[PDB]
RNA sequence: AAAAAAAAU
């Protein structure tokens, strides 16, 4: 129900000094007034009401509002510094732009000292961070595109296909020990350029120029896709519902003559009767708008300006998105001071209404690089790699449990003509060396190599081999690029067959190197049931004291949403299990929780013959807005299943979420312990002191080394915990999970378990209602082991 | 899909 309080600081590490993009707020004690306003129409958007509101002030300045200057949080809630004289009775207005009936009223007062008193103990109100918010946010909303709690405008920063980058910052006030503080960073987002439809159809369907004849099913199908839900304008602004399959000489509609006779009219004939205009492009499309029968001429469409792109990009528009905002850790501290510098809070003529002072210095903060686990190998050695700035390597060392592999085949899917019989030897030869030198020894020749072309032989070849070849431990799938293969590849193995497969690009098999070698064998053991590495036993917090089991959970959202719960089935932890389930559609909380655990339990006691005493799960993907909700739910559901059980089975729970999707920054102060070009903080580096929260359990954990431009602290919120962790042992214990990712020799941004559960998802995705939950369903071998990796 | 990190009418 309530998150526990900190237990404790911790004191593990060595100390690092810091900087944080969190700038200290001086908030006075004085009441802020609230406001709320009743306006009429009331479906207008949050800008029109905003002009409404700073017209009304002005209008009724005499009589109302006089020197004062209220803020508005675009919607119902007015604040301001001092009492309007008209507390408490009812105020109707009316203000023009046309016309408006706006009613407006005193809610509460907002008491700041009962903020001040929330920082320091008093275990805070919601209301008053909320009032904080919308005063800082105020000028900005005015001046600039708001998108969620970040800014925007346009900039001329082409991504293809009608997106562009509008570059940004996010804003938002934030608790923490003592102090308010106003998180500040900057952003960039995918926004649709601004222009006429006839261009947004070009650099959709691959146009240097629009002159022609009428798009076919193909085209249409990719423009209806694009332009679907996005606003235009006539050269008044309507929403895309379709894109008519007819050319507008032929798309009709029922028009009703002055007989009364209702008779249908092309949209051609329609815009040359009604508006004088002879459709240059008659043979194009219409847009469908409104609700069905509007339709509108491309020719006379613009994409409204402002529009964000929420639609996937394409792996090319990523990756141009990603250059285009990539930048050290130097870089974009910098930037941040920048915009601080132009923001300039302290000269907002609405924050010195209210009183409010922001530092123009980012936040000094002590974090605590922690020491990484040793990790032991196997083999004739048994070697123990010390991770080095959140990495390490596998020379000189083998598996844990290498698995000696001794029948597998090869299956290529890419043509003959480029994957020539030479490079099979090759790239076979190369990486029977490597996987000899990992300590999984491939031994013999391939059984089977063979060619083979399109996802629908996937089947027919799979049945052969399994049947045909006994003990076949893998099968090696060679592809060409992105190819629809690959998810059919996937499903006849983890569903239907249960056979254990390794995709791998046909570039790499063209090309080989011996790290990428290397990298492959890591996923190859993993699913064969092979260990390649644990954390160093005596190396470990004193939760492995007792049996336990750590869960990662974590939904993905496009049809329908993506449940993952996945669980360690050994007390390495190494070994996980997977579970999924297809649910609704944009929920967050994972509505099949308790059976998930439930299954998770039974295979931890098949595996360990031990029942866990403690329950760890580390939840990703959630937001503060949600943790009672999803805490409420999913810990019943947890609870649930460990009673459903059996009776008195009361394993201590420790409920953790994770988040990547923030906007706090950590910077070095030295310039001597930046790493690698990059010069983000090192691998290990925590903070639980200055910027987080004022008394519950939470702390940012930066698990990995920043590679390239600015590294992203993954933050740790407790939201419940039978186990009474300290702060130390707590934030070792994740800090070491991180170290268990078996598909790379690196610590990872986020524990393995959590990770997991995203692969699995994911994975359900490529696996394509009760067919749904029946396509994502997994082969009964294949549970046995990690066949996500 | 070798891999991690990195922006989202």
């Amino acid at each position: 129900f309530k998150p526990p309080p900190r237990p404790d600081f911790g004191t593990s590490g060595r100390t690092i000094k810091l900087q944080a993009n969190f700038f200290e707020m001086d908030i006075p004690k004085i009441d802020i007034y609230h406001y709320e306003l009743d306006i009429k129409p009331e479906k207008c958007p949050r800008r029109v009401n905003r002009e409404i509101v700073e017209h009304m002030v002005q209008h009724f300045k005499t009589q109302i509002f006089g020197d004062r200057k209220p803020v508005f949080d675009g919607r119902k809630n007015l604040y301001t510094a001092m009492p309007l004289p008209i507390g408490r009775d009812k105020v109707e207005l009316e203000v023009t732009l046309r016309i408006f009936k706006v009613s407006i009223k005193w809610v509460s007062c907002v008491s700041l000292q009962a903020l001040h008193d929330a920082l320091s103990g008093r275990l805070v109100p919601f209301e008053t961070i909320q009032a904080l918010d919308v005063v800082m946010r105020h000028l900005p909303s005015m001046r600039y595109t708001p998108v969620g709690r970040s800014f925007f405008t346009a900039s001329s920063n082409p991504l293809g296909g009608g997106r562009e980058v509008w570059f940004g910052f996010h804003q938002s006030v934030r608790p923490s020990l003592w102090k308010m503080m106003l998180n500040i960073d900057v952003s960039a987002t995918a926004f649709y350029k601004a222009q006429p439809v006839i261009e947004f159809v070009c650099e959709v369907l691959d146009f240097k120029s629009i002159e022609q004849k009428p798009l076919t099913d193909s085209q249409r199908v990719k423009f209806t896709k694009e332009i679907k839900g996005l606003k235009v304008e006539i050269t008044r602004k309507y929403r895309v519902c379709n894109v008519t399959r007819r050319p507008a000489s032929h798309q009709t509609f029922p028009l009703q003559q002055e007989s009364g006779q209702t008779v249908e009219c092309t949209v051609a004939q329609y815009f040359k009767d009604r508006h004088k205009l002879v459709l240059r492009y008659p043979h194009l499309p219409c847009l469908q708008v409104g609700q069905e029968h509007t339709y509108l001429p491309l020719e006379v469409c613009n994409i409204v300006a402002g529009q964000r792109c929420i639609k996937k990009l394409t792996d090319n528009q990523t990756s141009t998105m990603i250059r285009a905002t990539a930048r050290s850790a130097p870089d974009r501290q910098e930037e941040i001071s920048k915009l601080m510098r132009s923001a300039d809070f302290n000269t907002d003529p609405y924050v010195r209404e209210f009183g409010i002072m922001v530092k123009d210095e980012m936040t000094d903060v002590t974090g605590r690089v922690l020491q990484p686990p040793s990790i032991l190998y196997g083999g004739r050695n048994k070697a123990i790699a010390t991770p080095v700035q959140g990495v390490w390597d596998m020379r000189n060392k083998q598996f844990h449990t290498g698995i000696e592999i001794k029948v597998w085949a090869i299956a290529c899917f890419a043509p003959q003509r480029q994957c020539t019989e030479v490079h099979l030897k090759s790239f076979t030869e190369q990486l029977r060396k490597i996987s000899r030198d990992a300590g999984m020894p491939i031994q013999g020749q391939p059984c089977f190599c063979k060619y083979a072309q399109g996802a629908d032989s996937v089947e027919p070849m799979f049945r052969h081999l399994k049947n045909t070849y006994a003990g076949l431990q893998l099968v090696v799938v060679i592809l060409p690029g992105k190819t629809p293969v690959y998810a059919e590849v996937k499903r006849v193995g983890d569903t239907v067959l249960g056979m254990a497969t390794q995709c791998v690009q046909m570039k790499n098999v063209q090309r080989t190197t011996p790290q990428t070698l290397s990298n492959l064998c890591l996923k190859i053991n993993v699913k064969l049931g092979g260990v390649n590495n644990i954390l160093l036993p005596q190396g470990r917090p004193p939760v492995f004291q007792q049996p336990v089991i750590f869960l990662g959970a974590d939904v993905t959202h496009p049809k329908p949403s993506i449940a993952a719960v996945v669980g360690s089935m050994d007390a390495h932890p190494n070994r996980y299990c997977a579970t999924v389930r297809v649910q609704q559609h944009r929920q967050e909380i994972i509505q099949d929780l308790a059976a998930m655990v439930r299954e998770l339990l039974i295979q931890f006691y098949k595996s360990t013959r031990f029942k866990p005493t403690r329950i760890i799960f580390y939840r990703d993907g959630v937001s503060e807005g949600q943790f009672q909700q999803v805490l409420h739910h999913e810990l019943l559901a947890i609870r649930e299943a460990c009673i459903k059980l059996e009776k008195d089975y009361q394993p201590g729970i420790t409920f953790i979420v994770v988040q990547k999707r923030h906007h706090t920054r950590l910077f070095c102060t030295d310039k001597n312990e930046r790493v690698g070009k990059s010069g983000n903080i090192p691998a290990g580096t925590t903070v639980d002191t200055k910027i987080t929260h004022p008394t519950e359990f939470d702390f940012y954990l930066c698990s990995h080394a920043g590679i390239q431009g600015t590294s992203r602290p993954s933050h740790y919120h407790v939201l419940w915990d039978d186990n009474r962790f300290s702060s130390d042992e707590l934030q070792i214990l994740t800090y070491q999970l991180c170290h268990t990712y078996v598909r790379c020799t690196r610590s990872v941004s986020i524990p393995a378990p959590a990770y997991y559960a995203h692969l699995v998802a994911f994975r359900a995705r490529y696996h394509l209602h009760q067919a749904l939950a029946k396509a994502v369903q997994v082969h009964q071998d294949t549970l046995r082991t990690m066949y996500f990796a």
